[PDB]
């Protein structure tokens, strides 16, 4: 898993970013997150998560709220 805060997000249009101490700013996209309840994040929350990557690039994963 990985620990990060979550940098913002458009809760409006489900996209945001997760900055990680050290590397950089990782997308994340409402259907990585994990949890049960509608799917967005506050700014500033700490999520732990996964690093997922293909043709379109990094991109986060297994978005545990924290649930």
């Amino acid at each position: 898993m990985l620990e990060g805060k979550v940098k913002w997000f458009n809760s409006e249009k489900g996209f945001g970013f997760i900055e990680v101490e050290g590397q950089d700013d990782v997308f994340v996209h409402f259907s990585a997150i994990q949890g049960e309840g509608f799917k967005t994040l506050e700014e500033g929350q700490a999520v732990s998560f996964e690093i997922v990557e293909g043709n379109r690039g990094p991109q986060a994963a297994n978005v545990t709220k924290e649930a």
